[PDB]
Order: C-alpha cells, then structure tokens, then sequence
C-alpha cells in the first residue's frame, strides 16, 4: 500500500516524512494574497505543494481556484461563511474547521455539499498534541462527530500531521493508531492515509 501525508508545513518536518511515506504534499501558508513566484519554486524543488488558504475572505478563495487550477487548495477556516463558500466553490480540501470553534465546523447540510462537491475533510493531528488536557478532550469530541459525518455521508476524508516541527510527524503506523481513536475502523483509518488521498490528487 502506498501511504500518502497530504499536509505537511515545515522544511524539517517534509524531511522526515518523505522517509516514512511514498509521497508528501508541502502546503504553503498565505492570508491575503498568493504569491506565484513563491509556489513556483516550491513545485520545481518539493514538485508536489498545495496552496493553504487561512481564514481568507471569500474573495482571496474565488480568485485562487480560478487561477491556480493546476494546484491543490486547502482551507483552513473558523468563519462557517467562508468554510461554506469554500465547499461551493470547490477546494480540494477543508482542513480541522473545529479548530476555533465550539463545534465539529461540518453538519449534515455541509456534508452533503462535501460530497457533491467533492471536497475532502482533512483531520489534523498537530491540535490534539498542542493542546493541555482539557483543550484535547474537546477536540477529541468534535472530531468525533465530524467523523460520524463524513463517513455518514461518504464524504472524502484524510489523516494527517499537519506538522509544523520535525517532532509532529508521525509514521503511517501512528496516524491509523490517530483514525482509531476518534472513531474509524482499522481499514477506514488506512484508507484515510492511501486510498483517499489518492483519488484526491486524482
């Protein structure tokens, strides 16, 4: 099986993990605006990277996936409009939305716009290792429900570090431990980790 991390956000970090999976996919941070010469030469040196939108304005999303069609777009987002409007305009994916949030950030109408869409969910690691106890009980529970939901509604999904230092990353073997726990099955959990980021990149 060929295991994929779909987002990994540090220099180290994509080092240690191109040793541990077949491919790797560097995602590259912007706010306000996106920056070709930036992702160009991340493409030519790292080839695969995906353009990560954080808590844009619905403006910044229309313009990126009119633009850079050629690459893979994330966002993160604790704006419901923007998280919405980001499903609608078609994404690749929408990364940990229960982040900031005092819910899953994804309900059934929002399934079922994912899976027409084709949007993925991605569920990050990095929150549950940076929070104390308490703050990762919470996000425990929200993930479990966006869980509940995309499988409900066969919706895309993906594991993934979402590291940011060398010491976030984790081995396929730990990610599925990672799906286990909030909820997946065995299988569901590697298929989380190969099989959908597969149909993902296409």
């Amino acid at each position: 099986v060929k295991f994929i991390e779909m987002d990994i956000r540090d220099k180290e970090a994509y080092e240690l993990a191109k040793e541990w999976f077949d491919e790797v996919v560097v995602s590259i941070k912007f706010n306000e605006e996106v920056d070709k010469e930036k992702l160009r030469e991340a493409r030519k040196e790292y080839g695969k990277v995906a353009i990560l939108l954080s808590n844009p304005k619905p403006s910044l999303v229309r313009d990126t996936v009119q633009k850079f069609k050629s690459y893979l777009i994330y966002v993160e987002s604790n704006d419901l409009r923007v998280i919405r409007y980001s499903i609608e305009k078609g994404v690749d994916a929408i990364i940990s939305p229960w982040v900031n949030r005092k819910d899953p950030g994804i309900d059934h109408v929002l399934a079922k716009l994912m899976v027409k869409k084709n949007v993925a969910l991605g569920f990050s690691l990095r929150p549950l290792l940076y929070s104390n106890p308490y703050e990762r009980a919470n996000l425990l529970r929200f993930m479990m429900k966006a869980w509940k939901l995309v499988e409900k509604y066969k919706v895309r999904r993906f594991l993934t570090s979402s590291a940011q230092e060398k010491w976030d990353v984790r081995y396929p073997r730990d990610l599925i431990s990672l799906g286990v726990v909030i909820g997946m099955e065995i299988p569901q959990a590697k298929a989380s980790i190969s099989m959908y980021p597969e149909i993902i990149l296409k």
